[PDB]
């Protein structure tokens, strides 16, 4: 459970562009599409036809194309927490919490550096056109759940780490963390001249979401301004 409240520099970047990391990667989710979210469990992927009963989802607007952004931010990880992180996010990927606590006992590594490569974004442009069209359908109501449209799309290529002793000094990946890693990974593990080394999808992956939280009173779709869900800054997310 990472919690949002962490004094974290790249977490700190993250949820200021509102970004709800989803679990797992993924390349099929767009701008507008809607989770549905219950408050005391978890969140999925779903259809406005489970709020309403109408047909066609609103006519959604969006940037042309993904548009390049950059952090600018790494997180440092105590590596029983790095494991954990890495392990969530990577796990589709063949690669889970143990296979990197295994890595990194091997490793004699104290502390992760981690950053995220080559993000970009694709937006929403017409979230209040949106529910400005749901409210012309007139749709009868199909009740404790929360309702998010996604207003922006963030994918990357994967991520970076360097790796360090106790003494904060740099050190590789055991051949043994490597093999075992390499064995599993259904990714690219590179190590860079730098010393650190990247994780890498062939291309950038759906990573994350920013989100606005809709609700419908007396007859109404009305917007309730990033929104978060849930406790965890990652969120794990089914497909629909």
């Amino acid at each position: 459970n990472c919690s949002r409240d962490t004094g974290d520099e790249l977490m700190a970047a993250l949820l200021a562009e509102g970004i709800n990391l989803i679990l797992p990667p993924r390349d099929n989710i767009a701008p507008g599409d809607l989770i549905i979210a219950d408050p005391q469990g978890g969140a999925r992927l779903g259809g406005w036809h489970e709020v309403f009963n109408l047909q066609l989802s609103p006519e959604v607007a969006t940037d042309p194309g993904f548009k390049s952004f950059q952090f600018r931010a790494s997180s440092i990880l105590q590596v029983g927490v790095a494991a954990s992180v890495m392990g969530r996010v990577l796990q589709a990927l063949g690669l889970g919490s143990g296979s990197f606590s295994s890595a990194f006992s091997s490793s004699n590594a104290d502390t992760i550096q981690l950053s995220i490569v080559a993000p970009a974004n694709k937006e929403l442009t017409n979230f209040d056109a949106v529910l400005v069209q749901m409210n012309e359908a007139k749709a009868e109501p199909a009740t404790d759940r929360n309702f998010f449209v996604v207003t922006k799309v963030w994918r990357a290529r994967g991520i970076r780490i360097s790796v360090a002793d106790k003494s904060k000094k740099q050190v590789d990946l055991s051949a043994k963390a490597v093999e075992e890693l390499t064995a599993k990974a259904k990714m690219e593990l590179k190590r860079e001249d730098t010393g650190s080394y990247a994780f890498l999808a062939a291309s950038q992956l759906i990573f994350g979401l920013t989100l606005r939280e809709v609700t419908y009173k007396d007859g109404a779709i009305v917007d309730v301004p990033f929104a978060f869900i849930g406790d965890d800054a990652f969120v794990d997310l089914p497909e629909s």
